[PDB]
């Protein structure tokens, strides 16, 4: 099944930054598609994007604590309007648990059905 992340850069990013994160996810989950948001345009754009592909599990990856947080929520409005299976990694310890409830989770709700 296709798997997506996208990282929450910051307001002060540029390229770098959001390089850097993208990096390391693709290190982390070298089995999904990294990609980068710094605003609600480029959090609309991934998703979108993400739909005509077909990415049957989004894992996005900063806070839902913060006006920041914008960016992520948009993301996960655009996807779970899809009907796809979304989530926010809002964790730097339960990492990889968090991640595994797309990988895992998924089939548990998209199983729902005889195929």
């Amino acid at each position: 099944m296709r798997v997506i992340v996208v990282i929450v850069g910051p307001s002060g990013a540029g390229k770098t930054t959001l390089d850097e994160l993208a990096r390391k996810a693709k290190e982390e989950v070298p089995d999904a598609e990294i990609r980068t948001v710094t605003t609600k345009e480029d959090a609309k754009r991934v998703a979108e994007e993400a739909e005509r592909r077909n990415a049957d599990i989004v894992v996005i990856v900063g806070p839902s604590g913060s006006g920041k947080s914008t960016l992520a929520k948009i993301v996960k409005k655009i996807i779970a309007r899809a009907g796809a299976k979304t989530i926010e990694v809002t964790t730097e310890e339960e990492l990889r648990k968090a991640v595994a409830k797309a990988r895992g989770s998924w089939s548990l709700e998209h199983h729902h059905h005889h195929h």
